[PDB]
């Protein structure tokens, strides 16, 4: 059927690698590439056509207890393993990574409506906001 | 609130370029890392607590008419300037992309509740399949 119309997702990506490297990427891109799968949405009207596809990755599960030491394998950010600790202070939840780099760690804590998260390395901060779907 | 479940969608991310950067996140990760948007879903009780967070970010926005020649920015993979020229033969979109690469288009067409996408490049072929959701 001529008919495309609807969202698509992704279930199988055979030889990207390949065609990816024919397009000149390089393979530091075509290595993260590989591991996000499409989604697809197709507006057809008649023979006019508009398609959008996003990309996603998985980037990782973290399960702890707060007050229990635990190892974190930091895959989606720089592959290192540090020794995480997540305590309370009031309603901020608070986590020291110790290990390789100093003055690591993160805090998260809610504000009405919005989910706050402040990631700390060294003198950088990086601050991200979320809100509900 | 202590209370942190929910789906968080990522509305706002500062300075996560300095903060990969104090990490050591090398530049062909950093540079897709700063345009992805994250959605984080916690399950937490009490102080028990599980984080899975995934990320996405924006590949192309393609708005065609069948027939008719259009100019095509390749941002999502290599970011070349080509004349793509979608026909029908059947029920399958033909696309031939006329530019620097030799041998460059795509098909696309539906069977059943799936649709595919054949991607080819010189000798390279990519076969991508999608389920419609
Ligand atoms: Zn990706």
């Amino acid at each position: 059927t001529r008919d495309q119309n609807g969202t698509w997702e992704m279930e199988s990506n055979e030889n990207f690698e390949g065609y990816m490297k024919a397009l000149d990427i390089d393979f530091c891109t075509r290595k993260i590439a590989v591991r996000c799968t499409q989604t697809k949405v197709i507006d057809q009207d008649g023979d006019n056509f508009k398609d959008k596809t996003t990309s996603t990755h998985r980037n990782y599960d973290v399960d702890f207890t707060v007050g229990v030491e635990f190892d974190e394998y930091t895959k989606s950010l720089d592959n290192r393993h540090v020794k995480a600790l997540v305590t309370w202070e009031g309603d901020v939840l608070v986590c020291v990574q110790k290990g390789e780099k100093e003055n690591r760690g993160w805090k998260k804590w809610i504000e009405g409506d919005k989910l706050y998260l402040e990631l700390t390395c060294g003198d950088q901060v990086c601050r991200q906001v979320f809100k509900k779907k």
